RNA sequence: CUGUAAACUGAACCAACGGGAUUGCCUCGUGCAGUUCCGGGUCUUGUUUCGAGACAUCUGCCAGAUGGGGAGUUUGGCU
């Protein structure tokens, strides 16, 4: 039937949860930002 | 009210789904076969996260002190 896991703190392994917001971005990418931002 | 918080008490392990949708199928009740989202909370004018912050450190200048740490030179004549 179910399998229910928790991907709460410390309790199970997530899955590949979107991080795209926290992540090393290239110079240009992230400086096209601080750009337009600045 | 308004906020992510489902977990060990002298050595355990946790990593690749449930459902609904979409297309035909043994069809439309039931289903076999690609697929999509949901969640395990939707957008961000938007910094990776904090912390300091027009102060700094120190970026660059000059200035004043200090500065045998170091450099260069000197350390007269008589007799
Ligand atoms: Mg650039
Ligand atoms: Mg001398």
């Amino acid at each position: 039937a179910a399998r229910p896991k928790n991907f709460g703190i410390g309790q199970d392994v997530p899955y590949a949860r979107d991080l795209s917001r926290f992540m090393r971005w290239p110079t240009f990418v992230t400086m096209q930002r601080k750009k337009r931002v600045l």
